[PDB]
């Protein structure tokens, strides 16, 4: 059965609620982004209207084979009417195609559902600036002050400088980047750009990337692995055994691997600056864990909420334990006392 925090009161609507079968009273299913915890349940046999971004809809049609007649793509930053209710989709600063959804209820209540997001001060100048929000359904993934990490720009600067140094020292080194889901594409695209290379990958990953409306993509990616010195591999193969095995396959073209694992936060963030990060090494293989996050840090989250001043907050992440829920409620009250709403 569908949990309450996936239902939008006063509507026929649900958000990211595809794994509960037919939800009683739901006339339109919204999907904020193409990540498996959120699309779980959708398949080619789904027969209700799905509302989403253009990019999400490309992935639903091409990767999940959802039939086209049930896919309803909406433009961003544009007032739209769905089953008689005004909605707006806003960029969530998450992965490609990810949105936040503003719902303007018939009774005058305004609800923001963030989906998954990385809060940014640029959101303070979207269509959110213009009106009051009564209820916020919030991505609370990193809702605790221990969760600190650098800007995406500092992390990319580290990666580009690390890769350019290694390959200039050793023209026979290969760079490998781990991937499992969409998101974080800037990691491998920025490295390939500094190296003057396309990025090489499997046909299935090329197919996924071709759904994302990235400008000039045909100039940046390829399935011809032999022509490329940046390769993408499944995240599970980013270890010494899997990388050794990959280097065999390259037919003596390369004699060294430098590999990157974009993670979320890890506890090494509570001790080390990005500048100071070092790899795990075995022989001619080195592996860097880099903290490239597509979710808000604690401080980013706090700033957004203190600016928006919602009347009520409903967390959508970390809701399964009483300890997590009590922790998050305590921070919500502090933020409200400190800012005065
Ligand atoms: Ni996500």
């Amino acid at each position: 059965t569908c949990p309450f925090y996936k239902k939008i009161p006063g509507t026929g609507f649900t958000v990211d609620a595809f794994q509960y079968g037919v939800v009683e009273g739901c006339t339109a299913y919204f999907l904020t982004h193409f990540h498996s915890d959120h699309y779980a349940g959708l398949s080619k046999h789904f027969t209700f209207p799905v509302y989403c971004s253009e990019i999400t809809g490309n992935l639903l049609k091409n990767k999940l084979h959802v039939q086209e007649q049930y896919i309803h793509p909406l433009p961003l930053d544009t007032e739209c009417i769905v089953n008689g209710v005004k909605v707006v989709l806003l960029d969530a600063n998450h992965c490609p195609g990810a949105v936040m959804i503003l719902f303007y209820l018939p009774n005058g209540t305004v609800i923001l559902h963030t989906g998954d997001f990385r809060a940014d001060p640029s959101m303070e100048r979207s269509l959110l600036a213009d009106q009051k929000v009564h209820m916020l359904y919030l991505d609370t993934t990193y809702c605790s002050p221990e969760y600190t990490f650098p800007s995406q720009q500092e992390v990319i600067r580290f990666a580009i400088n690390t890769a350019f140094e290694a390959v200039t020292l050793n023209p026979h080194a290969l760079v490998v980047c781990g991937t499992y889901s969409i998101g974080k594409e800037k990691v491998f695209l920025a490295i390939a750009d500094v190296l003057g290379s396309k990025v090489g990958m499997s046909q299935e990953k090329y197919k996924t990337l071709q759904c994302l409306n990235i400008p000039e993509i045909n100039s940046l990616i390829t399935t011809d692995m032999c022509s490329s010195l940046v390769h993408l591999l499944p995240m599970m193969q980013i270890n010494f055994k899997g990388l050794q095995s990959h280097l065999k396959k390259c037919g003596g073209k390369y004699n060294q691997i430098l590999a990157f694992r974009p993670t979320g936060w890890t506890h090494s963030n509570k001790f080390t600056r990005i500048a100071d990060v070092i790899p795990q090494t075995k022989g001619n293989i080195s592996i860097y864990g880099i903290p490239y996050s597509e979710h808000s840090s604690y401080l980013e989250m706090k700033r957004f909420v203190q600016w928006l001043k919602p009347q009520k907050i409903i967390p959508t992440v970390n809701v399964g334990t009483w300890k997590s829920r009590s922790t998050m409620e305590k921070y919500f009250r502090e933020w409200k006392l400190e800012a005065g709403y």
